[PDB]
């Protein structure tokens, strides 16, 4: 029907929750899937999809291997962008913010909630490094599955997470004639300034 | 069934064509949709989806408004990343490269191939700038529809395109236990060096 300023909530998370809710409702594949962009030391941007696992006023959270390329890039430049590719629903949500590491307590809690095969898998991969063959991953997996016996499957020291703060959140919704609705929520010291952007 | 090095084509575009072909075949919404990431002068990355309109060994092409944020950002830093969010097919294609402007000749050709309402729309929006109301877009549209009479609908001077070169192309395909297949094709002076990357 359209997206009019007068219908927007004060808090952008409120609109995001609604859009996330309807996305699950429409059964999109991986509704929590978002593309996270980071930048290396030479100014080159990099992208990969990760899953949003939690969000609130403090920011959006995802977990990853601390030795990965994104991790290395975030340590040198914490500025990141997140984009939810919801175009089958004629929508997009883009977030601008800084990524900060989650504490051990937060990570252990989420880690032990994952399927065991995934916990073991976490142990297996030296994420982003070049490896000579797939078999390396497969032998290790087997090796560890039995090594643990699974007693509790330990939290790898190289496993962690990041929380991306909400400095800016942009909502995009398809419009005919290429005239789409775009609203940019921008942090103004606790409060949110809203502007419609030309498509 | 999996992705083994021995089954990879010498030229990454060959694998990309296959993946693009099957994506259309599976009727994904907007198979040519890709997330393009650019970086501003402060090192902050930005993202938005655009449509791939052509590709070959020289790079991947998309069209946009030359006064937009992405355009401004590319003029200051031509390094960009493209990511095709094909996860409903358990796949991802990420491209690293430099964006260069297309010539007038190339742009006119593609511009006049678009639906008239879209050509008029192109004229309407001062893409990315803040506008006070949606009505501004709607009045202009109407105004121009009749102004042209459509005799040929002129190419806006602020409309253009970019070609992103292929410096690196990464292929990702879902794997069980979180052990996914990842291969990175990297330009080595005309030739392509291939490495499997840990997931
Ligand atoms: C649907 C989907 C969800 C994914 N979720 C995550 C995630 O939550 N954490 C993660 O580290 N990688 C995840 N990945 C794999 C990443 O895209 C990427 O390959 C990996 O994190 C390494 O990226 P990097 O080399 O840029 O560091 C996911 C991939 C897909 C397609
Ligand atoms: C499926 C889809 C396809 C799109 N294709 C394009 C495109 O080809 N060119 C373009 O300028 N914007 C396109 N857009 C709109 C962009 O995502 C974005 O809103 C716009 O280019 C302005 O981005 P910027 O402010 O970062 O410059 C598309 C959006 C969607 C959801
Ligand atoms: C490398 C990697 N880590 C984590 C995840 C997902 O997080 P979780 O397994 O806790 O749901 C994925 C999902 O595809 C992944 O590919
Ligand atoms: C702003 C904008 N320009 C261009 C396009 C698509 O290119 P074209 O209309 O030539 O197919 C889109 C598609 O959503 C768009 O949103």
């Amino acid at each position: 029907g359209g997206l009019r300023r007068r219908d927007l909530p004060a808090d952008p998370l409120t609109l995001f929750e609604r859009w996330l809710s309807q996305a699950c409702e429409a059964k999109l594949a991986d509704p929590t899937a978002m593309v996270v962009a980071t930048v290396d030391e030479h100014g080159q941007p990099y992208q990969r999809i990760v899953l949003l696992k939690h969000y609130d006023e403090k920011g959006m959270v995802f977990y990853t291997n601390l030795g990965s390329r994104k991790a290395h890039q975030i340590e040198n430049n914490p500025r990141v962008s997140l984009l939810f590719p919801w175009h089958t629903l004629e929508r997009q949500v883009m977030v601008i913010g800084k990524a900060e590491r989650l504490s051990t307590l937060e990570v252990m809690k989420y880690f032990h909630s994952r399927p065991r095969d995934s916990q073991i898998g976490a142990w297996v991969s030296k994420q982003s490094s070049r490896i000579s063959a797939r078999g390396i991953l497969e032998s290790k997996f087997l090796e560890l599955k039995q090594k643990f016996q699974q007693g509790e499957v330990p939290l790898p020291s190289f496993w962690g997470g990041f929380r991306v703060s909400l400095e800016q959140i942009e909502f995009w919704q398809g419009g005919e004639h290429r005239l789409h609705d775009r609203f940019l929520y921008q942090r103004e010291n606790d409060a949110w300034k809203i502007d419609r952007l030309a498509p």
